[PDB]
DNA sequence: GGGTATTCGCCGCGTACCTCTCCTAGCCCGCAAGTATCCTATTCCTTGCAGCGGT
């Protein structure tokens, strides 16, 4: 659906591998994935959002 | 037959007052309260065989 935006969409799940769920979680963190669809992970405290809304 | 004896079972054994304890056993049925297996996250590591520098 957002093939044709500026917006910037990533999947964290025990699917991503440990080298890339690191590198996704410092993404967010940072501010560039504007979506981040993911299961029970998004709870465990690390996944830390820069402006939630 | 019957007069007698013997047994058996029923009935009976004071008034008034004070203190205290305790008044069915057991089953059933439904409440409800506390447990063994199934998926999607997590923290826990210990082996097997090929590359591979290096000489």
């Amino acid at each position: 659906r957002f093939a044709n935006w500026p917006v910037r969409i990533e999947m964290i799940s025990r699917f991503r591998s440990a080298k890339e769920q690191t590198q996704i979680l410092a993404e967010v963190a940072e501010g560039k994935i504007d979506i981040l669809i993911g299961t029970h992970k998004l709870l465990q405290s690390d996944v830390k959002f820069k402006d939630l809304g």
